[PDB]
Protein backbone atom coordinates (compact mmCIF):
# COMPACT_ATOMS: atom_id res chain seq x y z
CA UNK A 1 0.00 0.00 0.00
CA UNK A 2 1.50 3.43 -1.41
CA UNK A 3 1.46 5.74 1.70
CA UNK A 4 1.92 9.91 0.70
CA UNK A 5 3.42 11.29 3.52
CA UNK A 6 5.55 13.92 5.43
CA UNK A 7 7.05 12.30 8.57
CA UNK A 8 6.68 15.13 10.66
CA UNK A 9 3.04 15.49 10.12
CA UNK A 10 1.17 14.55 12.77
CA UNK A 11 -1.69 13.22 10.79
CA UNK A 12 0.71 11.18 8.92
CA UNK A 13 2.38 9.90 12.00
CA UNK A 14 -1.13 8.52 13.66
CA UNK A 15 -1.62 6.38 10.26
CA UNK A 16 2.17 5.08 11.17
CA UNK A 17 1.43 4.27 14.12
CA UNK A 18 -1.80 1.94 13.49
CA UNK A 19 0.25 0.45 10.64
CA UNK A 20 2.60 -0.80 13.23
CA UNK A 21 -0.17 -1.79 15.35
CA UNK A 22 -1.40 -3.88 13.02
CA UNK A 23 2.02 -4.63 11.65
CA UNK A 24 1.59 -3.39 7.86
CA UNK A 25 4.82 -2.31 6.63
CA UNK A 26 3.26 0.91 4.22
CA UNK A 27 5.60 1.63 1.29
CA UNK A 28 6.03 5.18 2.84
CA UNK A 29 6.57 7.79 -0.50
CA UNK A 30 7.05 11.63 0.77
CA UNK A 31 5.50 14.17 -1.24
CA UNK A 32 7.21 17.27 -1.21
CA UNK A 33 3.95 19.82 -0.98
CA UNK A 34 6.81 22.90 -0.93
CA UNK A 35 7.91 22.05 -4.24
CA UNK A 36 3.89 21.24 -5.24
CA UNK A 37 4.24 17.90 -6.07
CA UNK A 38 0.51 17.21 -4.33
CA UNK A 39 -0.97 19.91 -6.89
CA UNK A 40 0.19 18.24 -10.47
CA UNK A 41 -2.46 16.49 -12.16
CA UNK A 42 -0.57 12.63 -11.37
CA UNK A 43 -1.44 13.65 -7.37
CA UNK A 44 -4.44 15.03 -8.13
CA UNK A 45 -6.07 12.39 -9.85
CA UNK A 46 -5.47 10.41 -6.56
CA UNK A 47 -6.55 12.40 -3.88
CA UNK A 48 -7.98 15.55 -5.65
CA UNK A 49 -8.32 17.57 -2.17
CA UNK A 50 -4.34 17.17 -2.43
CA UNK A 51 -3.62 16.47 1.04
CA UNK A 52 -1.46 14.21 3.10
CA UNK A 53 -1.58 11.18 4.50
CA UNK A 54 -3.08 9.13 1.29
CA UNK A 55 -3.09 5.55 0.79
CA UNK A 56 -3.51 3.51 -1.91
CA UNK A 57 -4.38 0.10 -1.68
CA UNK A 58 -4.83 -1.09 -4.89
CA UNK A 59 -7.08 0.82 -7.30
CA UNK A 60 -8.34 2.26 -4.27
CA UNK A 61 -7.61 6.20 -2.28
CA UNK A 62 -8.61 6.91 0.50
CA UNK A 63 -7.05 10.09 2.23
CA UNK A 64 -8.28 11.93 5.80
CA UNK A 65 -5.81 10.59 8.38
CA UNK A 66 -8.64 9.16 10.90
CA UNK A 67 -10.55 7.49 7.81
CA UNK A 68 -7.54 5.82 6.97
CA UNK A 69 -6.66 4.44 10.51
CA UNK A 70 -10.19 2.90 10.56
CA UNK A 71 -9.76 1.41 7.32
CA UNK A 72 -6.49 -0.22 8.05
CA UNK A 73 -8.46 -1.91 11.17
CA UNK A 74 -11.22 -2.52 9.71
CA UNK A 75 -9.64 -4.46 6.74
CA UNK A 76 -6.78 -5.78 7.58
CA UNK A 77 -7.12 -6.37 11.69
CA UNK A 78 -6.78 -9.53 13.25
CA UNK A 79 -9.28 -8.47 15.64
CA UNK A 80 -11.38 -5.66 16.40
CA UNK A 81 -8.94 -4.34 19.40
CA UNK A 82 -8.01 -1.17 18.36
CA UNK A 83 -11.40 -0.23 16.69
CA UNK A 84 -14.47 -2.40 18.51
CA UNK A 85 -17.42 -3.11 16.89
CA UNK A 86 -19.47 -2.61 20.44
CA UNK A 87 -21.47 0.59 18.56
CA UNK A 88 -20.76 1.97 22.14
CA UNK A 89 -17.27 1.23 22.68
CA UNK A 90 -16.86 2.56 18.32
CA UNK A 91 -18.64 5.74 19.08
CA UNK A 92 -16.87 6.67 22.49
CA UNK A 93 -13.23 6.47 19.96
CA UNK A 94 -15.36 7.79 16.64
CA UNK A 95 -16.16 11.13 19.30
CA UNK A 96 -12.94 11.15 20.49
CA UNK A 97 -11.19 10.99 16.82
CA UNK A 98 -13.47 14.10 15.50
CA UNK A 99 -12.44 15.77 18.68
CA UNK A 100 -8.94 15.08 17.39
CA UNK A 101 -9.07 16.99 14.79
CA UNK A 102 -11.90 19.64 15.02
CA UNK A 103 -10.58 20.46 18.69
CA UNK A 104 -7.48 19.34 19.99
CA UNK A 105 -5.71 19.69 16.80
CA UNK A 106 -7.45 22.50 15.37
CA UNK A 107 -5.84 23.86 18.41
CA UNK A 108 -2.57 23.45 18.14
CA UNK A 109 -3.14 24.49 13.81
CA UNK A 110 -4.91 27.73 14.74
CA UNK A 111 -2.28 29.05 17.56
CA UNK A 112 1.21 27.93 16.18
CA UNK A 113 0.66 27.19 12.53
CA UNK A 114 0.81 31.12 11.64
CA UNK A 115 4.06 32.06 13.94
CA UNK A 116 5.60 28.55 11.67
CA UNK A 117 4.59 28.91 8.43
CA UNK A 118 3.32 32.50 8.50
CA UNK A 119 6.18 34.79 10.60
CA UNK A 120 3.02 36.14 12.62
CA UNK A 121 2.78 37.50 16.09
CA UNK A 122 1.30 34.77 18.46
CA UNK A 123 -2.15 35.31 19.67
CA UNK A 124 -2.74 34.66 23.07
CA UNK A 125 -6.71 34.53 22.64
CA UNK A 126 -6.15 31.82 20.49
CA UNK A 127 -3.23 29.92 23.02
CA UNK A 128 -6.49 29.74 25.65
CA UNK A 129 -8.67 27.48 23.14
CA UNK A 130 -5.24 24.61 23.18
CA UNK A 131 -5.86 25.28 27.30
CA UNK A 132 -9.62 24.37 27.06
CA UNK A 133 -8.99 21.48 24.35
CA UNK A 134 -6.29 19.90 27.01
CA UNK A 135 -8.92 20.41 29.87
CA UNK A 136 -11.77 18.42 27.81
CA UNK A 137 -8.98 15.91 27.31
CA UNK A 138 -7.99 15.59 30.78
CA UNK A 139 -11.92 15.15 31.87
CA UNK A 140 -11.84 12.43 29.13
CA UNK A 141 -9.09 10.80 30.73
CA UNK A 142 -10.65 10.08 34.27
CA UNK A 143 -11.54 7.22 35.67
CA UNK A 144 -9.56 5.24 32.11
CA UNK A 145 -5.90 4.92 31.06
CA UNK A 146 -7.06 5.56 27.66
CA UNK A 147 -8.66 7.77 25.73
CA UNK A 148 -11.74 5.76 24.84
CA UNK A 149 -11.94 2.83 27.51
CA UNK A 150 -9.72 0.90 28.78
CA UNK A 151 -7.37 -0.30 26.16
CA UNK A 152 -5.45 0.90 23.35
CA UNK A 153 -7.65 2.00 20.27
CA UNK A 154 -6.75 4.77 17.33
CA UNK A 155 -8.49 7.40 19.60
CA UNK A 156 -5.22 7.08 21.33
CA UNK A 157 -3.14 6.68 18.63
CA UNK A 158 -4.68 9.77 16.96
CA UNK A 159 -4.66 11.82 19.90
CA UNK A 160 -0.74 10.69 20.79
CA UNK A 161 -0.06 11.71 17.22
CA UNK A 162 -0.94 15.33 18.16
CA UNK A 163 -0.01 15.36 21.64
CA UNK A 164 3.29 14.45 20.96
CA UNK A 165 3.57 17.59 18.78
CA UNK A 166 2.04 19.71 21.57
CA UNK A 167 4.79 18.58 23.45
CA UNK A 168 7.75 19.41 20.71
CA UNK A 169 5.97 22.51 20.40
CA UNK A 170 7.22 23.43 23.94
CA UNK A 171 3.23 22.81 25.44
CA UNK A 172 3.08 22.27 29.58
CA UNK A 173 1.53 18.71 29.34
CA UNK A 174 2.20 18.50 33.07
CA UNK A 175 -0.40 20.90 33.97
CA UNK A 176 -3.25 18.55 32.74
CA UNK A 177 -2.08 15.09 35.19
CA UNK A 178 -4.43 12.60 33.37
CA UNK A 179 -3.59 13.82 30.21
CA UNK A 180 0.51 13.82 31.40
CA UNK A 181 -0.02 9.75 33.17
CA UNK A 182 -1.98 8.56 29.81
CA UNK A 183 0.99 10.45 27.51
CA UNK A 184 3.29 8.74 29.64
CA UNK A 185 2.01 5.57 29.53
CA UNK A 186 1.40 5.51 25.66
CA UNK A 187 5.50 6.00 24.95
CA UNK A 188 5.82 2.41 26.34
CA UNK A 189 2.90 0.80 25.02
CA UNK A 190 2.02 2.31 21.64
CA UNK A 191 3.34 0.31 18.57
CA UNK A 192 5.50 2.64 16.41
CA UNK A 193 6.24 5.04 19.06
CA UNK A 194 9.87 5.69 18.10
CA UNK A 195 8.81 6.61 14.56
CA UNK A 196 6.50 9.27 15.49
CA UNK A 197 8.95 10.45 18.31
CA UNK A 198 11.50 10.78 15.17
CA UNK A 199 8.78 12.63 13.02
CA UNK A 200 8.06 14.96 15.78
CA UNK A 201 11.76 16.12 16.41
CA UNK A 202 11.04 16.64 12.55
CA UNK A 203 8.88 18.80 13.09
CA UNK A 204 10.45 20.45 16.17
CA UNK A 205 12.87 22.00 13.40
CA UNK A 206 10.03 24.56 12.23
CA UNK A 207 10.04 25.95 15.66
CA UNK B 1 -33.37 8.61 23.63
CA UNK B 2 -32.81 12.51 24.34
CA UNK B 3 -31.24 14.52 22.21
CA UNK B 4 -29.69 17.97 23.23
CA UNK B 5 -29.98 20.33 19.99
CA UNK B 6 -31.47 23.56 18.22
CA UNK B 7 -33.41 23.10 14.92
CA UNK B 8 -31.50 25.17 13.48
CA UNK B 9 -28.02 23.87 14.24
CA UNK B 10 -26.74 22.12 11.26
CA UNK B 11 -25.17 19.10 12.78
CA UNK B 12 -28.29 18.60 14.72
CA UNK B 13 -30.14 18.86 11.61
CA UNK B 14 -27.75 15.76 10.17
CA UNK B 15 -28.72 13.56 13.38
CA UNK B 16 -32.27 13.94 12.87
CA UNK B 17 -32.18 13.18 9.34
CA UNK B 18 -30.51 9.91 10.09
CA UNK B 19 -33.05 9.20 13.12
CA UNK B 20 -36.06 9.51 10.80
CA UNK B 21 -33.53 7.88 7.95
CA UNK B 22 -34.29 4.76 10.46
CA UNK B 23 -37.38 5.29 11.58
CA UNK B 24 -36.52 6.35 14.88
CA UNK B 25 -38.78 9.55 17.00
CA UNK B 26 -35.84 10.64 19.30
CA UNK B 27 -36.78 12.67 22.45
CA UNK B 28 -36.45 15.96 21.40
CA UNK B 29 -34.60 18.51 24.19
CA UNK B 30 -33.92 21.96 23.52
CA UNK B 31 -31.00 23.80 25.04
CA UNK B 32 -30.98 27.21 26.09
CA UNK B 33 -27.37 28.01 24.51
CA UNK B 34 -27.83 31.53 24.98
CA UNK B 35 -28.62 31.08 28.58
CA UNK B 36 -25.86 29.58 29.19
CA UNK B 37 -28.12 25.90 29.99
CA UNK B 38 -25.40 23.60 28.29
CA UNK B 39 -22.87 25.15 30.93
CA UNK B 40 -24.56 23.74 34.01
CA UNK B 41 -23.28 21.66 36.02
CA UNK B 42 -26.27 19.16 35.44
CA UNK B 43 -25.71 19.24 31.24
CA UNK B 44 -21.72 19.17 32.11
CA UNK B 45 -22.27 15.88 33.99
CA UNK B 46 -24.16 14.67 30.27
CA UNK B 47 -21.16 16.10 27.96
CA UNK B 48 -18.51 17.86 29.61
CA UNK B 49 -17.73 19.29 26.18
CA UNK B 50 -20.97 21.23 26.35
CA UNK B 51 -22.08 21.03 23.06
CA UNK B 52 -25.30 20.05 20.82
CA UNK B 53 -25.90 17.89 19.51
CA UNK B 54 -25.64 15.33 22.72
CA UNK B 55 -27.43 11.91 22.45
CA UNK B 56 -28.40 10.38 25.48
CA UNK B 57 -29.36 6.35 24.95
CA UNK B 58 -30.15 5.03 28.26
CA UNK B 59 -27.19 6.01 30.54
CA UNK B 60 -25.07 6.32 27.55
CA UNK B 61 -24.10 9.93 26.17
CA UNK B 62 -22.73 11.14 23.21
CA UNK B 63 -21.73 13.99 21.33
CA UNK B 64 -19.83 14.94 17.67
CA UNK B 65 -23.25 14.69 15.29
CA UNK B 66 -21.17 12.69 13.01
CA UNK B 67 -20.55 9.82 15.67
CA UNK B 68 -24.23 9.99 16.47
CA UNK B 69 -25.55 9.77 13.49
CA UNK B 70 -23.43 6.27 12.63
CA UNK B 71 -23.76 4.94 16.14
CA UNK B 72 -27.30 5.33 15.65
CA UNK B 73 -26.83 3.28 12.05
CA UNK B 74 -24.64 0.73 13.30
CA UNK B 75 -26.89 0.18 16.89
CA UNK B 76 -30.35 0.10 15.09
CA UNK B 77 -29.92 0.11 11.67
CA UNK B 78 -32.13 -3.61 10.22
CA UNK B 79 -29.41 -3.32 7.45
CA UNK B 80 -26.26 -1.22 6.80
CA UNK B 81 -27.35 0.89 4.10
CA UNK B 82 -26.73 3.98 5.51
CA UNK B 83 -22.96 3.22 6.48
CA UNK B 84 -22.04 -0.46 4.79
CA UNK B 85 -20.04 -2.72 6.20
CA UNK B 86 -17.20 -2.87 3.25
CA UNK B 87 -14.25 -1.85 4.62
CA UNK B 88 -13.30 0.53 1.25
CA UNK B 89 -17.15 1.85 1.41
CA UNK B 90 -17.46 2.81 4.51
CA UNK B 91 -13.46 4.25 4.36
CA UNK B 92 -14.83 6.65 1.70
CA UNK B 93 -18.03 7.68 3.86
CA UNK B 94 -15.66 8.53 6.81
CA UNK B 95 -13.28 10.86 4.57
CA UNK B 96 -16.60 12.96 3.74
CA UNK B 97 -17.57 12.59 7.36
CA UNK B 98 -14.31 14.54 8.33
CA UNK B 99 -14.33 16.71 5.06
CA UNK B 100 -18.15 18.08 6.02
CA UNK B 101 -16.63 19.34 9.74
CA UNK B 102 -13.23 20.32 8.92
CA UNK B 103 -13.18 21.71 5.30
CA UNK B 104 -17.17 22.32 4.30
CA UNK B 105 -18.66 22.94 7.38
CA UNK B 106 -15.71 24.44 8.74
CA UNK B 107 -15.44 26.70 5.49
CA UNK B 108 -19.46 28.00 6.88
CA UNK B 109 -18.85 28.87 10.34
CA UNK B 110 -15.88 30.55 9.73
CA UNK B 111 -16.85 33.22 7.09
CA UNK B 112 -20.34 33.74 7.98
CA UNK B 113 -20.33 33.05 12.17
CA UNK B 114 -18.77 36.62 12.58
CA UNK B 115 -20.90 38.53 10.63
CA UNK B 116 -24.34 37.17 12.13
CA UNK B 117 -23.10 36.56 15.57
CA UNK B 118 -20.59 39.08 16.32
CA UNK B 119 -20.96 41.77 13.68
CA UNK B 120 -17.85 41.85 12.02
CA UNK B 121 -17.15 42.81 8.48
CA UNK B 122 -16.91 39.86 5.78
CA UNK B 123 -13.66 38.40 4.61
CA UNK B 124 -13.30 37.61 1.38
CA UNK B 125 -10.21 35.71 1.95
CA UNK B 126 -12.29 33.36 3.97
CA UNK B 127 -15.21 33.11 1.26
CA UNK B 128 -12.74 31.68 -0.82
CA UNK B 129 -12.48 28.96 1.22
CA UNK B 130 -16.44 28.05 1.03
CA UNK B 131 -15.38 28.16 -3.17
CA UNK B 132 -13.03 25.71 -2.50
CA UNK B 133 -14.45 23.37 -0.68
CA UNK B 134 -17.41 23.03 -3.08
CA UNK B 135 -15.17 22.63 -5.36
CA UNK B 136 -13.81 19.20 -3.58
CA UNK B 137 -17.70 18.29 -3.52
CA UNK B 138 -18.58 19.20 -6.77
CA UNK B 139 -15.35 16.87 -7.96
CA UNK B 140 -16.35 13.93 -5.19
CA UNK B 141 -19.89 13.97 -7.00
CA UNK B 142 -17.87 12.86 -10.34
CA UNK B 143 -19.73 9.65 -11.70
CA UNK B 144 -22.45 9.08 -8.74
CA UNK B 145 -25.47 10.36 -7.83
CA UNK B 146 -24.46 10.09 -3.97
CA UNK B 147 -21.48 11.50 -2.25
CA UNK B 148 -19.92 8.03 -1.13
CA UNK B 149 -21.23 6.11 -3.77
CA UNK B 150 -24.57 4.56 -5.45
CA UNK B 151 -27.02 5.02 -2.56
CA UNK B 152 -27.78 7.17 -0.01
CA UNK B 153 -25.82 7.13 3.34
CA UNK B 154 -24.82 8.82 6.59
CA UNK B 155 -22.25 10.67 4.26
CA UNK B 156 -25.43 12.74 2.56
CA UNK B 157 -27.11 13.39 5.63
CA UNK B 158 -24.52 15.16 7.05
CA UNK B 159 -23.00 16.86 3.92
CA UNK B 160 -27.02 17.78 3.02
CA UNK B 161 -27.39 19.73 6.93
CA UNK B 162 -24.31 21.36 5.57
CA UNK B 163 -25.33 22.53 2.05
CA UNK B 164 -28.93 23.38 3.02
CA UNK B 165 -27.14 25.60 5.66
CA UNK B 166 -25.59 27.60 2.77
CA UNK B 167 -29.00 27.69 0.74
CA UNK B 168 -30.23 29.81 3.57
CA UNK B 169 -26.76 31.68 3.72
CA UNK B 170 -27.73 32.78 0.26
CA UNK B 171 -24.26 30.84 -0.86
CA UNK B 172 -25.07 30.30 -4.91
CA UNK B 173 -24.98 26.51 -5.44
CA UNK B 174 -25.69 26.42 -9.16
CA UNK B 175 -22.36 27.81 -9.26
CA UNK B 176 -21.48 23.92 -8.53
CA UNK B 177 -23.65 21.81 -10.90
CA UNK B 178 -22.90 17.86 -9.71
CA UNK B 179 -23.84 19.49 -6.29
CA UNK B 180 -27.02 21.46 -7.69
CA UNK B 181 -28.09 18.02 -9.21
CA UNK B 182 -27.37 16.19 -5.74
CA UNK B 183 -28.76 18.63 -3.68
CA UNK B 184 -32.22 18.71 -5.91
CA UNK B 185 -32.17 14.73 -5.73
CA UNK B 186 -31.70 14.64 -1.73
CA UNK B 187 -34.33 17.03 -1.03
CA UNK B 188 -36.81 14.50 -3.30
CA UNK B 189 -35.30 11.06 -1.49
CA UNK B 190 -33.86 12.29 2.31
CA UNK B 191 -35.75 10.81 5.24
CA UNK B 192 -36.70 13.84 7.28
CA UNK B 193 -35.93 16.83 4.56
CA UNK B 194 -39.20 18.61 5.14
CA UNK B 195 -37.93 19.02 8.83
CA UNK B 196 -34.41 19.61 8.08
CA UNK B 197 -35.64 22.55 5.77
CA UNK B 198 -37.98 24.25 8.36
CA UNK B 199 -34.77 24.06 10.63
CA UNK B 200 -33.17 25.74 7.74
CA UNK B 201 -35.60 28.30 7.78
CA UNK B 202 -34.93 28.77 11.88
CA UNK B 203 -31.13 29.60 11.48
CA UNK B 204 -32.17 31.75 8.33
CA UNK B 205 -33.43 34.16 10.55
CA UNK B 206 -29.94 35.04 12.18
CA UNK B 207 -29.09 36.47 8.97
N1 LIG C 1 -7.90 16.43 8.46
C1 LIG C 1 -6.84 15.94 7.49
C2 LIG C 1 -5.73 17.02 7.49
C3 LIG C 1 -4.77 16.78 6.30
C4 LIG C 1 -3.93 18.06 6.01
O1 LIG C 1 -4.42 19.19 6.15
N2 LIG C 1 -2.73 17.85 5.55
C5 LIG C 1 -1.83 18.95 5.20
C6 LIG C 1 -0.43 18.56 5.74
S1 LIG C 1 0.79 19.93 5.58
C7 LIG C 1 -1.80 19.07 3.72
O2 LIG C 1 -1.66 18.03 3.03
N3 LIG C 1 -1.92 20.26 3.16
C8 LIG C 1 -1.89 20.49 1.68
C9 LIG C 1 -3.14 21.07 1.08
O3 LIG C 1 -4.20 21.05 1.79
O4 LIG C 1 -2.98 21.49 -0.07
C10 LIG C 1 -6.32 14.64 7.99
O5 LIG C 1 -6.51 14.30 9.16
O6 LIG C 1 -5.75 13.85 7.16
N1 LIG D 1 -18.13 19.04 15.56
C1 LIG D 1 -19.32 19.14 16.48
C2 LIG D 1 -19.77 20.63 16.54
C3 LIG D 1 -20.70 20.91 17.74
C4 LIG D 1 -20.89 22.37 17.97
O1 LIG D 1 -19.95 23.13 17.79
N2 LIG D 1 -22.00 22.79 18.47
C5 LIG D 1 -22.20 24.18 18.88
C6 LIG D 1 -23.55 24.59 18.28
S1 LIG D 1 -24.01 26.32 18.61
C7 LIG D 1 -22.21 24.24 20.40
O2 LIG D 1 -22.91 23.45 21.03
N3 LIG D 1 -21.50 25.19 20.97
C8 LIG D 1 -21.47 25.40 22.40
C9 LIG D 1 -20.11 25.24 23.09
O3 LIG D 1 -19.20 24.71 22.39
O4 LIG D 1 -20.05 25.64 24.26
C10 LIG D 1 -20.44 18.27 15.96
O5 LIG D 1 -20.47 17.96 14.78
O6 LIG D 1 -21.34 17.91 16.76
Amino acid sequence: MDFYYLPGSAPCRSVLMTAKALGIELNKKLLNLQAGEHLKPEFLKINPQHTIPTLVDGDFALWESRAIMVYLVEKYGKTDSLFPKCPKKRAVINQRLYFDMGTLYKSFADYYYPQIFAKAPADPELFKKIETAFDFLNTFLKGHEYAAGDSLTVADLALLASVSTFEVASFDISKYPNVAKWYANLKTVAPGWEENWAGCLEFKKYF
